[PDB]
Order: structure tokens, then sequence, then C-alpha cells
């Protein structure tokens, strides 16, 4: 699964689009699996996050500051991401300013990756792309 080569032009994409400003903070939600098959969620995520990193043109919420903020909150702890009510909560609570959905959907061999930027101040999605991921 070449997460990367599809989650760097997605990426850039989001970056170039109207309504997304650079530098925000982000808090990344963990990449979604509905496909029909299974997959390691976190492989996807790392690349992910790490994919939002590199250049420093994101700032993302630490796992360690979000299980902080659930404790606060009163969730579980490894139960990431709640609802858009409960993921807006916690960005709030932390300083985040949008909050990046992800999933990896349809055929499992051969999936789609989906992703979805959502405004935490008016839990509008302000930005998706889709792209497809290829081995």
């Amino acid at each position: 699964y070449d997460w990367n080569g599809a989650m760097q032009p997605m990426v850039s994409k989001m970056l170039g689009a109207d309504g997304v400003t650079a530098g925000s903070v982000l808090l990344v939600d963990s990449v979604n699996n509905r496909t029909n098959g299974s997959l390691n969620a976190a492989e996807a995520t790392e690349t992910l996050r790490n994919a939002l990193a590199n250049n420093g043109k994101f700032t993302l919420v630490s796992a360690q500051q979000l299980s902080m903020a659930k404790q606060q909150l009163g969730l579980s702890p490894q139960d990431s991401l709640g609802t858009r009510s409960k993921a807006i909560g916690i960005a709030r609570n932390v300083g985040a300013h949008y909050v990046l959905y992800s999933s990896a959907s349809g055929n499992v061999n051969a999936p789609t990756l989906q992703m979805q930027l959502m405004l935490v101040q008016t839990g509008e999605i302000i930005w998706s792309g889709k792209g497809a991921v290829s081995q």
C-alpha cells in the first residue's frame, strides 16, 4: 500500500484549496478503515501525520495532549475520534482549527483514500479529496 504516493498529492491539493489556511493547527483523526477488508490503520495514520508535518505547513495536536484532553473531557483513551461533536469538543479544548478525517474505503485490494478537512468552529467540511492507492 503506497500510502505516501496517494497522500502527498492530496495534502498538497488540500493546501492549494480555497478556504484552507496554512500553518493552522490540525487535529489529525486516525485513518478509518471502511474497506470491505482489513488493513493497518496505524501505518496509514503515521504516514499521514508525517505528510502533514513536512514541511511545517501544519501544526498537529500531539497524541499525548489529545489523550489528556479526552481525560479532561471524560472520554475513552483510545476510542479516537468520537463523533463530529466529540472531535469538535476535543479540537476546541486543545487549540485546534481543523480536524482532518480520512478513510480507506471501497475495495480492500485497490482502495480509495478519502480525506475531509472539517472546520472546527462551524463543523463545516471545507475541503475533501479522494485518491487511489496503489502498491
